[PDB]
C-alpha cells in the first residue's frame, strides 16, 4: 500500500508543465489516483485501472497510454472502511468523518466516493503555451463548472500538512460524471447520497524531475 | 536507484526517537547510508553493506541487524562520478565539484570519499530518555571529536532545499576512522589526499513509521530550516 508521486507540487506550481512519465508508467504504480497531463492539458482522474483526461473545452477521454504528465499521485487503491450517505452531506463533513477516524495528520488517506452529487464545483486547467507562468498566474479564462444532482465518481487523497510542496496539503480531490464526460478538480461539492471508502497509507514514493 | 528513507527529519527533530525499522531491515534497502539508532543514541554510518554506531562516549562498534532506528537513509551505492586529489580540497569544494557535475536540485546525491583527511570534526548525539524533548531542547552534552591526519571513509547524500523536513536539505555526511573506532557526524572536514565517488538518484522511498508518539508529532513546526540547520550543522 503505497503513495506514488510523480515530480513535485511546488514544481508543477513553478510552471513545469511537462515531465517524462507516462500513462503507462502510472497505472504500474496504481490503480486509483489523480493529476495532470503535460502542457497542463486538462485534469487526469483514475479509478478502476481507469484512466480519464478532463479537458476544459467539456469534452472528455480515456487516456492514452504513451501521453505524458508532470504531476500525478498513484496508489493501489485498498480501503479500511466504508460508510453508506444516505441523507444530505457536504464535502467538509464528508472530511470530519474521515478525520475523526484517521486522525493523525502524519498519514496519508486514499479515499473514494461513489453516488449522487447534490452539488460540485469544479476547474480544469487549460492547455498551455512556453513560456509558462505560474498557475495562480494563468491568464487564461478558467471557469468554475458547476453539477446538479449528478452521478459520478470521486477520487482522493488526504497528505499532510508538512509535506505542502511535494503534494498538496489536505484534501486534494478529483470528480467524473457517470457519463465519463465532466469534471475536474473539485473546489467543493455535497452529496446527495453515496458511498464512500477509505483508508490509510503510510508509504510514500516519489519519481524526481 | 532509491533513496530509501524511514521516518522523517521532521520527526526526529520534534523528539520521536524511537522507531521499528531494523537495521536487518535498511540493509535490504541498500549497502550505503547514514541515521541515528534509537533514543537517539549515536550515529549511523553504513557503507559496503557494513554498519556501525558512533556513540558520545567515543564508542565505536558494528551495528546489530536487530537494532533499530528512528531515522536513516539507505541506497544502492551506485555512483557514475569519480575524481581523485592529489592536494588538500575543503568540504564545500567537494559539494562545487558534485554541483558543477550534478547542477539540477530535483535530484539527490549520493557520495563516498576513501582517503586521508587532513582535518575533520564531528558530533554524536547523546542517548536520551523519556519524556524526549525536541533536538532544539536537549539538555546533554553533545561531543565533537576532532581527526587530524586520519584515513577513513565518507559516507553522504545531497538532498534536494525544497525537501527539508522529509529529509536533512544540502549535504549530509558521516564519517569513520581506518580502524573503526571514531568518528560521527560531520561538522566540517577537509581532505588531504584521496578518492571521491558520486552518482545522482531521482527515486525516494519513504516509510512512515505507525506508532503513537510518530503519529501525534507536530511536524510542521514553525522555522524547519532554520531549527533543522541549528542541529545538523
Ligand atoms: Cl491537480
Ligand atoms: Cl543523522
Ligand atoms: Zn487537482
Ligand atoms: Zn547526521
Amino acid at each position: 500500500s503505497v503513495i506514488y508521486q510523480t515530480s513535485l507540487m511546488s514544481a508543477l506550481l513553478s510552471g513545469v508543465y511537462e515531465g517524462d512519465t507516462t500513462i503507462a508508467d502510472l497505472l504500474a504504480h496504481g490503480d486509483f489516483g489523480l493529476g495532470t497531463f503535460n502542457e497542463l492539458d486538462g485534469e487526469m482522474i483514475a479509478f478502476s485501472s481507469q484512466v480519464y483526461q478532463l479537458r476544459a473545452d467539456g469534452s472528455a477521454r480515456a487516456a492514452k497510454p504513451e501521453q505524458k504528465t508532470p504531476f500525478a499521485v498513484m496508489t493501489w487503491f485498498q480501503p479500511q472502511y466504508r460508510k453508506t450517505f444516505d441523507a444530505p452531506v457536504s464535502r467538509q463533513q464528508i472530511h470530519d468523518v474521515i478525520d475523526q477516524q484517521i486522525p493523525s495528520d502524519n498519514l496519508f488517506c486514499a479515499l473514494r466516493i461513489d453516488g449522487n452529487f447534490r452539488h460540485a464545483h469544479t476547474r480544469t486547467v487549460p492547455r498551455q503555451t512556453p513560456p509558462y507562468r505560474a498557475m495562480t498566474d494563468v491568464l487564461d479564462d478558467q471557469p468554475v463548472f458547476r453539477f446538479n444532482q449528478r452521478e459520478g465518481v470521486l477520487v482522493g487523497f488526504r497528505t499532510p500538512q508538512h509535506m505542502q510542496g511535494i503534494n498538496v496539503a489536505g484534501y486534494h480531490e478529483h470528480f467524473i460524471t457517470d457519463d465519463r464526460q465532466g469534471g475536474g478538480h473539485l473546489l467543493d461539492y455535497q452529496l446527495e447520497s453515496g458511498v464512500l471508502t477509505f483508508g490509510e497509507i503510510h508509504k510514500l514514493m516519489i519519481d524526481l524531475p
